């Protein structure tokens, strides 16, 4: 009469986030003909533009991971 | 009569994030024509302007990672 | 009669944050032609421009890792 | 009667390649969760065994162009 | 009677290859978790044995052309 | 009766590569969790055996071409 007690948990598990731009192919891109002619233009107020850029833009807060284990053996 | 406790968890585990701009080809990326041709132009107010830039911008608040263990083994 | 405990938890794991911009392949970026002419432009107030520019930007805020572990063994 | 042999091979090939390029190549092989239960393991002759191992090759030439040729001439 | 033998093989051959660039290349295997269990391990002729090892090859040429080529003229 | 063998291989062959840039190369490999239990291992010939080891190769030439030309001639 004798007790064996193996606690003997394996964990190869994985807990990943993958978040943004990831993994893309951008081929050539761009590569046309952009023409701009403009002339007399008036403006009052605040202006932005873009002609012919190319802008990639990436934001990202999240992808945040948490694991937690509890790994409690009790023997009285 | 005798008590063998055995305590091997093995953790092979990963915890991993991979946030923003990851593992990206960009191939000959422009590579066009811009012609801006631009006269009597007038701006009472701000202005920002792209011609023929290539932006690539990443902000990354995230991706943080949390791993807690608890490894408790008790006798009495 | 007697009392064995052999304590021996493995940690092989990993704790791993990629944060904005890695890994990515940028081959002959820009390679196009620009042609900005500008004649009689006037500017009241601010102005900010990017002719033919290439602008790679990168904020991380983030990627942070944090790991907790405890391990107890008591005996009575 | 007289032989006479002529062996008068003639080569210009050509075996080429151009690439733009190579990207990003990613090889991770996981192991998983082995196990072997046994009284004896007995291997008497010319045995391979491989029990959880991994062998893993990452070969990436940039041409790796292969041109193979074998002559061969007999007289008897 | 004579016997003429005339071997002449002509090789002008190219192999060749242009690459604009070799990238990011990760190799990472990772061992599993590899348990045996026996009384006997008995190995006796010419035996390989492997057990939770890694064998690793990175090989990355910037050509890694070959030419390979063989004459062989026998004469009786 | 009179024997003339001629061998007169000729080779211009070029072998070649033009790389313009060998990148990031990462050869991390990991071990895994290895347990080998026995009374007895017993290895009497020839016998090769890796436990829980890491054979690891990492090579990058800038060229690495190769040109192999194995010449025979036999006469009896």
């Amino acid at each position: 009469g004798s007790v064996q007690i193996v606690y003997k948990p394996v964990d190869l598990s994985k807990v990943t986030s993958k978040c943004g731009s990831l993994g893309n192919i951008h081929h050539k891109p761009g590569g046309g003909q952009v023409e701009v002619k403009s002339e007399k233009l008036d403006f009052k107020d605040r202006v932005q533009s873009k002609i012919g850029s190319l802008d990639n833009i990436t934001h990202v807060p999240g992808g945040g991971n948490k694991k937690i284990e509890t790994h409690k053996l009790t023997f009285r």
